[PDB]
Order: structure tokens, then sequence, then C-alpha cells
DNA sequence: AATAACCGGAAGTGGG
DNA sequence: TCCCACTTCCGGTTA
């Protein structure tokens, strides 16, 4: 099963859904989401999952806050802005 | 108030 | 057994 961080990851290397997410410095790997169309992509990544009940932006950003110990994406200091690390973006 | 971003402890689910 | 990688619930805080 793909993990969130590689759902959205790919999502910005296709540019599928330009509306609810873009880069902001891709170099860097931060990125940001879409006040108003953030939830379309959160109902994606459920149904991608095939979770058991709708997914949420709340729900998805629940899970992407467990990737900062780690390192995989972290919050950055800005509205609904996260980067990824050097090695998510390399592999 | 209404709206929305941001936070996380804890319990539940999946597939090893 | 017991961790993976979230998901779901419940709720609090800040702007
Ligand atoms: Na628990
Ligand atoms: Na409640
Ligand atoms: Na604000």
């Amino acid at each position: 099963k793909i993990r969130l961080y590689q759902f959205l990851l790919d999502l910005l290397r296709s540019g599928d859904m330009k509306d609810s997410i873009w880069w902001v410095d891709k170099d860097k790997g931060t990125f940001q989401f879409s006040s108003k169309h953030k939830e379309a992509l959160a109902h994606r990544w459920g149904i991608q999952k095939g979770n058991r009940k709708k997914m949420t932006y709340q729900k998805m950003a629940r899970a992407l806050r467990n990737y900062g110990k780690t390192g995989e994406v972290k919050k950055v200091k800005k509205k609904l802005t996260y980067q990824f690390s050097g090695e998510v973006l390399g592999r």
C-alpha cells in the first residue's frame, strides 16, 4: 500500500490535482495545500487506501504530523505548507 | 460568534 | 506477540 508522503509526492509530480496542492519551492521540497480545494485531495487519499470512512483533510493532516519526528514531512511555519526530506525527494 | 488553521493523546485497524 | 503505518475519535488552542 502506498505511503501518504509518496501519494503526495506523486501528485505533485503528475500535476493531476494542481488546484489542491502545489510546490512552493520544489528545490527545497516545500509544498502547500489549497484552503478551498484540499478536501477533494483528502477524499482521493482515502479512496486510494480503501479506508472504511471518508477521509478528511483533518485526518490526513493528523497522519502527516506523525512524520515530523522521523522526518519524511515536516510542517513549515506558513499556512498549509509542509516540506519533504531530501531522502524522500531523492528515492 | 463563525470560520479555519494548528495541535496531539489515545484507542482502533491493516498487514505483516 | 507486537510493530507498521496509519485511521479514527475527541478535544483543546490560536488567529
Ligand atoms: Na492505547
Ligand atoms: Na463528542
Ligand atoms: Na491566519
